[PDB]
């Protein structure tokens, strides 16, 4: 799709078998869930965002279809304020911005 | 012209008669920049991202150039660590996600 930006860009992605809403966030170089389950080896890290420095699980190698397009990689889960679909899931939608 | 997401999507902006190197952030609401002593009236705001919140200071009715395509509106200013053109000027420069 094209999308426009006179509103947030949240779409519905499918992750660990569920549906949820997530923000199209190209300021985002890693994609950041909401806390949530999801199976298999995870590692903790640490991500900084505007406000700081957060801790989170890594999850490698994991499927997530947004807006009905497959991408399979690094999921973070941690205590972000919305769920944010980065640059490493945008590339492989093929995503880019337009003007 | 079209914007990989590759890599981060830094562009060069003009503000206030100095040019910046900033990020196209659809993530973003509001454009967010860096430290920087603007004349003009402003509000206190707080946003809010990952890691918590940060003190800034409103500005409405900036003239912001972005790749050759002007733009005014509402700029915040603070301690963010990197320039963030959000969705409020992204707009009106014609910008749009696409995949
Ligand atoms: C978390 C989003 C809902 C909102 N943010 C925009 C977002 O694009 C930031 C923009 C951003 C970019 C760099 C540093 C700080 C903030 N990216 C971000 O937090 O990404 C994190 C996940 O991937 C990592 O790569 C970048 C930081 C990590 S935000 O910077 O907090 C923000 C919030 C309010 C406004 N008006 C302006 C910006």
């Amino acid at each position: 799709p094209q999308i426009t930006l006179w509103k947030r860009p949240l779409v519905t992605i499918r992750i660990g078998g569920q549906l949820k809403e997530a923000l199209l966030d190209t300021g985002a170089d890693d994609t950041v869930l909401e806390e949530m389950n999801l199976p298999g080896k995870w590692k903790p890290k640490m991500i900084g965002g505007i406000g700081g420095f957060i801790k989170v699980r890594q999850y490698d190698q994991i499927p997530v279809e947004i807006c009905g397009h497959k991408a399979i990689g690094t999921v973070l889960v941690g205590p972000t304020p919305v769920n944010i679909i980065g640059r490493n899931l945008l590339t492989q939608i093929g995503c880019t911005l337009n003007f």
